[PDB]
């Protein structure tokens, strides 16, 4: 019967000793008729007993759908340890096991570049800051915008692409009043990722 | 039973008359007990009958996939016209309909803009050249770098992304040996997209 998927920490709370990374195993299509579902949890094969597995909820094609969360450390994560949830059950001939970590290999740090609107843009009555992020591995990343120690939300940021070398880039886009930028304030992208110095680096882009 | 997948054509394919789009409804997990399988293929729900279906094909896994290719005029697809795939297999309770066209909103112009690499980049062996191509809707689009007349092949084009005001941005990035950048060479950025003048556009970037 059942399915299990199993799904990692987002960024950010890998990288800041502040917030808590959680790793999720999802099981779905849970029968009415076999609801007991069991976790097991390990860490590089040891196993672990401080999951905390939430209470079962009915799903509208008749199953229930059982979710069980492991807080990790953070070092731990970024040190490349191995989790695996194991789902137990009796409509199943075998427990399923999932395993996810970080993904494999050394981390490369972004290279950061700040890239003015271009001479044909400044027709427009809004421009484009861009921020280009390469060179960096593994894709988890996050990226922001300020000016005058003061955030800038009017941005988007490009999933993270794999590039010829195996790293990956991303482009940020913070889109502004053109006035803003012909009087020449100061802004700033940001970017966290593992590899970087106190995980976190900024470039400026003025006039 | 056998599952459907359908397949819209390739942006470029139906933006240059010298390509030719296809829609193409693949029909997968058909098995030895119930071999055969119908298409029936839909334009606005008219049927039409100039589908061109192959053969079903065993898979190393010993079950059959089949498919068929409807090719599409250009102006059709961009008109909007909705496309039908229906798969009739003896297995299943009912036939399976696909259904799909392009995306549905008001065309808008891409606005592409080439920007030169950083001075901090000027350290590096390669330096990263960027075509920035803005508020355009629908998101079916194809992006590349010529220099010289060559097509460029050393490039990664970000996948589209929904801006602020619904249009869509993406930005392509062609990485090159510096000294090609030094010597002045110019680079040139071209877009197709259903919104430009002619499906067309082309914008140059070089030193100084
Ligand atoms: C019944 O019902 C149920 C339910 O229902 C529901 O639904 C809907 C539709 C409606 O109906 C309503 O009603 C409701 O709501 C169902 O269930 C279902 O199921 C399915 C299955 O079948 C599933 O699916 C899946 O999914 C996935 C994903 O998912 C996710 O997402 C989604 C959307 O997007 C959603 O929905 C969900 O929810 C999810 O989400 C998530 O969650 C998580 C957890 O929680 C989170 O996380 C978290 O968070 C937090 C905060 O919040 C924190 O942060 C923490 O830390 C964390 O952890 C997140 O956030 C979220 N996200 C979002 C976005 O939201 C997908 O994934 C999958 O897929 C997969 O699978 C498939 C098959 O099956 C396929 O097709 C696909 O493709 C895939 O596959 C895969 O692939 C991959 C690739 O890519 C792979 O890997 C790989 O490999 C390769 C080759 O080898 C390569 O190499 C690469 O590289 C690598 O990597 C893999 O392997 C594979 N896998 C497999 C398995 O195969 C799936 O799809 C779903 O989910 C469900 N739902 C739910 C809700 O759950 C059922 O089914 C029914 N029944 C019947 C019978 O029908
Ligand atoms: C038995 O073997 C079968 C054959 O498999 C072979 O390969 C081996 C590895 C091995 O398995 C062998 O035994 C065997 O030889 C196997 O068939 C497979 O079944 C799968 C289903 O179980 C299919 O999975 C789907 O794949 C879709 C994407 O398929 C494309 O991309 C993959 C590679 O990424 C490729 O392998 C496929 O061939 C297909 O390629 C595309 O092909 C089209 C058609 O030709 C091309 O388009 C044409 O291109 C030409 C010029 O080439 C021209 O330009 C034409 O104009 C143009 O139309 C594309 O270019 C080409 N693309 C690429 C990238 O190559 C997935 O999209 C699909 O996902 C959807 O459904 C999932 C549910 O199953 C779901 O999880 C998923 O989220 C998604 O759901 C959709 O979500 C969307 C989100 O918006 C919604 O919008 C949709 O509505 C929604 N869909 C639905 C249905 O609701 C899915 O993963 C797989 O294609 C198929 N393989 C083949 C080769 O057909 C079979 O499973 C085996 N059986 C058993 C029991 O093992």
């Amino acid at each position: 019967g059942p399915s299990v998927f199993l799904f990692p920490p987002k960024p950010k709370d890998t990288l800041m000793i502040s917030r808590t990374p959680e790793v999720t195993c999802v099981v779905v299509d849970v029968s009415h008729e076999d609801p007991e579902v069991k976790f097991n949890w390990y860490v590089d094969g040891v196993e672990v007993h401080n999951a905390k597995t939430k209470p079962r909820e009915e799903q509208y094609n008749s199953t229930y759908r059982v979710v069980s969360v492991l807080t990790v450390l953070h070092q731990d994560w970024l040190n490349g340890k191995e989790y695996k949830c194991k789902v137990s059950n009796k409509a199943l001939p075998a427990p399923i096991e999932k395993t996810i970590s970080k993904a494999k290999g050394q981390p490369r740090e972004p290279q950061v570049y700040t890239l003015p609107p271009s001479r044909d843009e400044l027709t427009k009555n809004q421009v484009s800051l861009t921020c280009l992020v390469k060179g960096f591995y593994p894709s988890d990343i996050a990226v922001e915008w300020e000016s005058n120690g003061q955030p800038e939300n009017n941005y988007k940021t490009t999933p993270p692409v794999l590039d010829s070398d195996g790293s990956f880039f991303l482009y940020s886009k913070l889109t502004v009043d053109k006035s803003r930028w012909q009087q020449g304030n100061v802004f700033s992208c940001s970017v966290m990722h593992e590899a970087l110095h106190n995980h976190y680096t900024q470039k400026s882009l003025s006039l």
